[PDB]
């Protein structure tokens, strides 16, 4: 198993990445890149914790031990033996802060796995090249070098005023193809943690009137010659102790330019068919969004106990308004949770025979969560009052003079006035700071329920008259169904 | 197996009720209760039906076959047996719409069989009455004359007069001991079915100064002299033409007044122990909390169905604004069934080896339906618009001269004009009338669903900053969990 | 000033009226219809009032003392005395639960008399028919002979049938034309109060490609033969003693049904043109919809009064739960109210000289009633509990035996049980009757979504970037606007 | 009328604050502090604009020209003409995002104004001092040498410890009675601007049990020995291309030590009486009120703006369900001007002949504001997508090699790249950074808006059945009202 140390050295690539206006010699090692990249190191180096084994790792069919990563769910059991790896990585780095830590999308891989044949014989253009061998030697070394490979799927919003017949910009598309392999001109919006990772898994989503030399499936390394990562500015805080979260690193976001960048045939998987990248590409964010799901409960649970313990401290906990209003977060959280179990256990298997967990009720579950945020982060805020403002710094609160004032500003029912300032700082952190902030928008864009889930719906199930719901309100009309 | 003609007879034994001013000679027959009685009639027929013996009854370990309301799901795969029973009983049934028919309250008698002997021996001034082959006794008694004994538990809001405390409250409570039995004198408030049923279930829920003396647990003939049920007026419709719901009966609601009544030692199960009231009334609310839940699943998937048709029908169900509406009712749905699911994965087993739900989850799935019933139904009458009502009556829609302009105004894409006036009549019986605004406050009589709920879970397990949601926050905020 | 016996007389007169399959011999006495009809003879007499003569009578411009209903505002503090005659109506007559008695309808009339000669001048194949004159002539009639005359302007809900083309609708239509006046054939659907109505206001509102000969302002009659006017069920209730309000009246809705009606010449107001119907048709509507907020300002009102009561009745007023709920309550009147004063604030002059409200604030008012009005029914119920729905009747509560039971279980802080139940019946007529209900449904459907609520605005009113909001934004923003 | 350049100077004055960790030797030049200080800077010098002298100037009673912040609204176009002049510098300071600029709350000391003498009559240990004559003293001082003076009124909670929130509080108490004044010891808990205005305005506001020695009331110069303003840490931006608002300055809030202060006699306006406390506090917080409502009255104008800008920028403005929730932000904005504007409508007057706004409905206004802030900023940031996430910083928009991407990527149906980024700034300023975060939150801290509102207004309005709610409903329920 890969270990931090490791990670952090193959980052001084020569990749070429900027944080704003500022370019970065080595993401392992710049001010702004360098504690997340951290957290990517955490999150290997934890594999190899003693008292972690069990739960982190598994012995493969090669009788090497590896990340249950890599591991492969067979029934609803197998699924809860995957859920609590992604949990204990999430409850370990940064109170679960983290939506793409490796092993986040590198398990989005595995639909390839599942039937490796249609991405080669659905290519246009493809010729002669060996797309399939490409999948499983890429799979192998994705597996065996423990590499990171983050998404970037998603294309500009495409110009909405001009005659779409002629797509010129800013797509990536394939602007040649030789002997070698081809090369691609454009871009990629919105990518996260792409600084950060090995490779980058380049992909696309389906829509009307996609060109098909748009229609491109691979993974080149992230020095790839050509490639500039241009990232949106880092919000990581330097002051640990007034900010135990927001300085732990900053997941950024970026847009990834291709400038005329060769892709050797042997790095590709699929390209030019429109028709093969609808559906296909859906089931490749599969894995993404129950990952999403599981990260939505235990923030759900966070929040439950956030609510708890600063109301205890100052000791409004009893009163009913109070207790009432904590309720609302436990709903929440049960009502998250079991979109999550429900989900588990009304699964399916896919060709490679791994159990998928039911896409209809997480994605729901992930719309329920979008919906409800804010109520929740209100509920929080309030119950915490000024806790979350007036947090005195360390060296106000050890000031000779005056530091027995805030320890007297902070003393409740419970004592030990330090806890509320730490349990201040926290959810200043997650909800009253710009790193706290973009934890909204991460999953925000990804969804918005109304408009995305009716059209994720009518996708893969039957929402009309002569659909589940049809049954039984036609025979209470006394109407004929079927 | 009882009949309905069994049934319907058991009803004329001279018990005493009131429907509004009128004291009712024969409950099965007279025009204000005769249709309910003949729901309650139905449900005992259909367990009769030739094609429905496999869903609806089994072999019982006395070689008998019985409805499957009387067996015990003993793993989760065996639940779900059970709750497809209660689901081809509420399908069948005025769109599930009666919550109290004898499958729904019987079983609650269970957590007498999964210990006996407490009941016994935590009562007090009993000694000497064999309570427990009491309970034995019943438990045969109910199982093998399949009677219907609806819950009697519900007791009078508390008196907040500053002088409440020196004078007599309205509740029930043991007058006097004798060696024959108990006389018993007060009232049980909002008990629902009691005047339909061969015996009332008698019991308490705890309160904060509940008296020994009000904490009976019994099951008498509602036929006991002194007994006098008064229920609320009937919102029962005459015409089924018009009123397909409606018309079918009045699941009555009912304050029962024990004027002296006397109950032989042989029908009572426990006297006396107020902290007995605390945890064992509130196990005997699960199963039928339970299936409460069953009962709300279907309503949310009878209001999608209906949107659906409606919509469809109108020829509004292409428009988005439309579209996201109807997908935000399958959200409902979808969130009151990952509860039901949720909970029936995550249960535990009894002292009886019977499998129960999770109350957590389930109860908080109630508290989901009740808090959103309101505004859920509201968007069903705005997506339905005129046609929940202007309806045009049978004799309208017959109409030599007249009629067909009706077949012009409710002919739409989907060609069928008749329909959209069936689908109009049962979200009118639904949802604008008496009939149907009752199904708001029969489960909801008290104050606020969701902390109700959550005062009763922390009543059973630790919801505090020491029980499980404190751990993960407290660990984040570097304060020590135990 | 007509007399409400001068009313219920002018309701026999042979006119053909259907309630569901009844047909009505004479509306001012049918079993179901005289209860509102008595309601709007109610009206009349108020105004004979002694007491009442300042807030609802004035000295008209001919020296005639008549109801305010007929004066107009000239500026802000005679819209207030305008207001101030429609709420003590209001007030007066069922709780304010009747939203189309005669001076809520009859007042649109002055759209006419703000610019007569657009109607006649604007009309297509109406050459030589001074519909002018027709104008002044029924305003005259109206007002003198103190009619009441209904607004039927609704029309059949658009549906792409089999052939929407091939086949004709059961819109209303000019089918001939002669030298005496216009036959029409068609139905007006979703009319309020049309058979209480001595005339019936017919009118039009502009959609996309509506036909000429489908843009038909007039007033005829009730009894114009060929005229039939079908009615859904009326919900009036049988004992006022146990239903105080839904015993009052049913303000029935209905489908008008014109079987080759013969319209006079002189009672055409305008025929033909749909580029008139596009913009006046609204202009009718302005003046109900400002009384519409009215009544809903007075409903919020009520509601509060009700919360009020019933908490204080039971003593859960002071707790700090409760007291947050009521809260909500007079949240929801204060808002409502606010739009209301700001409207009336904020208003113009139209052409006649008549000060009208800001449409855009109580339009915006209305919407934000109806929005929230599921919340407030919820939160009322909520703290009535089971007083709205475990009534005891008269008979039960006076019980000699028994009676005392009821007195013990609604006494309270304030002493009084009796108020207790009449407080209850208040809440169950307004929340769970049927008549109860279609003060829901009143509103229900006169509008999809908000799919026509911007598209009713942003093209109605600037709200684009260019537009009042645009300015501040993009001073922000450092752009454009000017 | 006070110069930006002598405010600036006026804050070099040996006042100790700190910022977090940093003590702060110049609040008007050091990084941390300066920004702020020179929007209080901006404010004076807009009033010597010389096309603003109309909107923010009068000539006062004595002859000289001063701000309109000093002058009395004696009627509602009186209240007008000063909401005008509010509004007119929101709309010039950073986009109205500070709330306690000098108009803000200097205008509170009319509260004294209106009835002087009551303020030295009802102190207690004051005995034989002449007060009042310190309010006319300190009333001139404040107007004509134009001085800043910022509330600090807000007291430590009172945790339920026992002694914590007995005697050895941190809260400020009188602890010495010199004949030349007084000395004072303890805390002020929140406090916002403190640390930037010339003197403090030190005050309480009653609570259950409250010291007479607690009740103090005085204004003290910023740099009074003994003071120590300790401020949470700055949020302030360094660049303003990418940061347009929160580079701008950030309006800290303060906990202030009093560690045994003297305050002369001659400052003193009232102490000793609980009584007195009660309600005269909630008159000085009375404009503070009124003006924050102005405030969330212009910041929701600007969100529909935005909305409206992004919306349109990027081509989805048309699409019914983003039209249908940019109708939704016009709504909040109408709701919460419509509560202004009533309050200002149904003010009254004081003893001092100054025409007050409305409280009831000021404050149920700000209390919409306060719930419904959170989802209406959702709103804004799911219609705004990327475009407040994936913003280009200056350098990659410049970028030769690239640049040309970036423009690509923001081009819309509108053209103009550059607008999508700078209207992207402006919202991740205001809801995705801790500056943003700040607004709302240092609005509500106290507890809960709707209800702590109403609790405050039992006090000021009858809201039980014999209030003015009780009149309506009691008729209509038939009970005698009184």
């Amino acid at each position: 198993m890969r270990t931090g140390k490791q990670y952090l050295e193959s980052l001084n690539d020569g990749r070429v990445v900027w944080v704003g206006n500022e370019k970065i010699d080595n993401v392992a090692t710049h001010p702004l890149t360098r504690d997340y990249a951290e957290r990517v190191a955490q999150f290997y180096d934890l594999h190899h914790r003693p008292d972690l084994q069990d739960v982190l790792t598994f012995v493969d069919a090669d009788g090497v031990r590896r990340s249950r990563q890599w591991q492969d769910p067979k029934d609803a059991a197998g699924l809860r033996v995957k859920r609590k790896y992604h949990e204990t990585i999430l409850r370990e780095i940064a109170a679960g802060s983290y939506g793409r830590l490796p092993d986040a999308h590198n398990y989005t891989f595995t639909t390839y796995a599942d039937d490796p044949e249609v991405w080669e014989k659905q290519s246009i253009g493809a010729e002669g090249r060996n797309l399939t061998q490409n999948i499983h030697n890429f799979l192998k070394l994705l597996r065996e070098k423990d590499l990171n490979c983050p998404l970037n799927f998603v294309d500009p919003q495409t110009d909405r005023s001009s005659d779409a017949a002629q797509a010129r910009s800013p797509n990536l598309r394939i602007v040649e193809k030789t002997d070698d392999g081809i090369i691609v001109n454009g871009v990629k919006a919105v990518g996260t943690g792409i600084a950060f990772g090995d490779y980058m898994h380049i992909g696309c989503l389906y829509r009307p009137g996609i060109p098909g030399e748009q229609v491109i499936f691979a993974a080149i390394p992230t020095n790839t010659p050509g490639v500039t990562v241009f990232c949106r500015e880092s919000t990581v805080k330097n002051d640990p102790a007034e900010h135990p979260l927001a300085s732990q690193g900053d997941e950024l976001d970026s847009t990834t330019v291709f400038d005329n960048v060769f892709i050797p045939w042997e790095q590709v998987f699929h390209i030019g068919n429109p028709e093969h990248a609808k559906l296909y590409p859906q089931r490749i964010f599969d894995w993404v969004h129950y990952h999403i799901l599981i990260r939505q409960v235990l923030r759900a649970e966070l929040i439950v106990g956030l609510a708890i313990l600063i109301t205890e401290h100052i000791g409004t906990s009893k009163l009913p308004t109070v207790s009432a209003r904590v309720a609302k977060l436990v709903a929440f959280h049960l009502a998250m949770q079991a979109h999550l179990i429900a989900s588990e256990e009304t699964g399916f298997h896919t060709k490679g025979g791994r159990y998928k967990p039911n896409p209809l009720i997480y994605d729901f579950g992930r719309a329920h969560f979008l919906q409800n945020q804010m109520s929740v982060m209100y509920e929080l805020l309030d119950l915490a009052g000024r806790s979350s403002l007036m947090i005195p710094s360390e060296g106000q609160w050890d000031d000779s003079q005056s530091g027995q004032w805030f320890v007297k500003l902070n003393n409740g029912p419970k004592g030990n006035p330090r806890e509320r300032v730490q349990i201040g700082r926290v959810i200043r952190d997650l909800y009253l700071t710009d790193w706290g902030g973009r934890q909204f928008m991460f999953e925000n864009f990804n969804g918005t329920p109304l408009f995305a889930v009716f059209a994720a719906t009518m996708t893969r199930d039957d929402m009309s008259a002569a659909g589940t719901y049809g049954k039984f309100a036609s025979q209470v009309c006394g109407i004929e169904f079927g």
